[PDB]
């Protein structure tokens, strides 16, 4: 019937849905299609899906031809909301995007949601994104520090042998952000506060005192967005279903710059692995080889 | 030879940057750096000795916890309670600015701070009481910096009625494994013969975001509370009997769910803007919950080894704790 979330690996063991990841896909329409995989990832509860939706909604008016709406609009969409379900999710529907140039790629949107049985998925959907979106309340503390050195090890143990970096980009995306008087809300202010805030962090943890080159050493790139607190609306509602004048003017604003920062055609990077660009349906084999190797 | 008239006005120009300069505002009193730490006397004897209050019983309301989570915020808006019952809508008028003595205004400093004016206030049935407030502030984040927040959070916790430990969104293990370890620090002190340690606890949780799970307010976090517990227990060894540990240190544990204030207060360091501009359930739940600490019939003497303390008293016990720890 409809687009919507597909669980493909399911959390004590894990097990692939390889026919329900496989059935998306494997499409003929976009089966040998160089693959965009975006990754949102953490823990339960931080607005994982709130942002994936406006990710839809970004990619659905570039497939239709402000796709953030009227304020009068409610957001009416297909919407990616037990949720308490540890494990990985996709979008059912691929979206085929034309590059500048001409070459077109396939685009899948991923959520990876745990709270450690789920250092295998946090390593899964690391191992196999272009960009990992690690998705953080408030701050980054040593906790959060600690998890993610420890799965982006994991998943680098996983792969035999890395000629370049094992993973491609990091981005810490750091949700309801109170301080844009210390550092501003977007890329420049979130670059600032992270290499800040590692620095403080190592310092203070001989747990994490070498994740900076640790999480250098794992990925290509690394990046820090700064988004404002979205509304007490959205903040206490269990399925927001208001309209888009309800969510707070500034959340709206640096919306703006982040879901075309990453879903722009121009800054769509193919997955890669072993040097080599990643198909959809190497993305599948990719995913049964992995899953095989945690098991 | 100065003329006479001349000089009672400069003398009373004397007179009045000498009230202007210790108007009401909050006063140093625990102070640590670098460690150690260090306990101003004479600041603390001089608000504690004042001829009026030095032989009231006292209640201390203190608010602790970790720097940057609203504390000082909570605390002006029990002074508007306090200052409104002293000569008298004790939270202002929706159009004008938050105005009245702050405690902000008067810092990274781990201590204590102690408001420098003590109310007296009159129970039901007329027996009438010092009332003192609090604020307890440092970081536990790292391995240092945690031994002195220990000390001083000990140190509040022996000296208060009512320790409100102010955390953000929700408790978590660090929040109940640095509580057990103050309580513990402040336990060793404290004889144990004819009273538990102390008095009352309460988990003051900031930002509560989830209304339909649990109420704002005190009953919703009273169901919130012993299950949150239970559940830390179960999954971090450290804590395993916090619960338990917690009913043994205090003959009161309670917990309040106090709603987010609203962007304004949240992104502002120093907030200004109107009462209108503060969320309005937050406004709702604090004439809850500041009538709940402070209203005359709830105002607990402070007691300590089985008696109620004074305000003198209090002033020896400062002195003496603090040379314990040294
Ligand atoms: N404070 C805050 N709440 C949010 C944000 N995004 C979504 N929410 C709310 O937080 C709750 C959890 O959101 P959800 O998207 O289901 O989180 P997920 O479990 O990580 O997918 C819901 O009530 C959302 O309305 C945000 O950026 N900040
Ligand atoms: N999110 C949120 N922010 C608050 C609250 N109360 C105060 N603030 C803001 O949090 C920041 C720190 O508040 P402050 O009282 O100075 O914190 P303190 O160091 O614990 O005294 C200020 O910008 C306040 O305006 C609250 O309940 N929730
Ligand atoms: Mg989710
Ligand atoms: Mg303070």
């Amino acid at each position: 019937s409809k687009p919507g979330p597909v669980q493909v690996v399911l959390v004590h063991s894990f097990e692939l849905d390889e026919k329900a990841l496989a059935s998306i896909l494997l499409q003929d329409h976009i089966r040998d299609l160089d693959v965009v995989v975006v990754s949102v990832a953490g823990a339960f509860r931080k607005g994982k899906s709130f942002i994936l939706d406006f990710m839809l909604r970004y990619l659905y008016s570039q497939k239709e031809s402000n796709w953030l709406g009227d304020p009068e609009e409610p957001l009416t969409g297909f919407s990616w909301r037990d949720p308490e379900t540890t494990g990985i999710q996709i979008w059912s529907e691929v979206f085929t995007v034309e590059k500048p140039g001409g070459k077109k790629v396939a685009v899948v949107l991923m959520d990876t949601q745990g709270a450690k049985d789920c250092a295998t998925i946090f390593a899964l959907s690391t191992m196999t994104s272009s960009v990992q979106i690690y998705n953080l309340s408030q701050n980054i503390q040593e906790d959060d520090l600690q998890q993610l050195q420890l799965f982006t090890e994991y998943g680098r143990l996983a792969m035999d042998e890395i000629f370049q970096k094992p993973f491609q980009t990091l981005m810490f995306l750091v949700r309801d952000w109170s301080f844009p008087y210390e550092y501003s809300y977007g890329l420049q202010g979130g670059m600032a506060f992270l290499d800040k805030r590692l620095q403080v962090k190592e310092h203070q943890h001989e747990e994490i005192q070498n994740v900076r080159n640790h999480i250098h050493s794992c990925f290509s790139d690394v990046t820090c967005f700064l988004l404002p607190h979205p509304g007490l609306q959205v903040a206490t509602s269990p399925d927001f279903d208001g309209k888009l004048k309800d969510i707070a003017g500034e959340f709206k604003e640096q919306l703006q710059a982040l879901i075309p920062y990453v879903l722009n055609p121009s800054k769509l990077m193919e997955k890669e692995i072993n040097g080599s660009k990643v198909t959809c349906r190497g993305l599948l084999e990719y995913f049964k080889a992995y899953i095989k190797i945690y098991q």
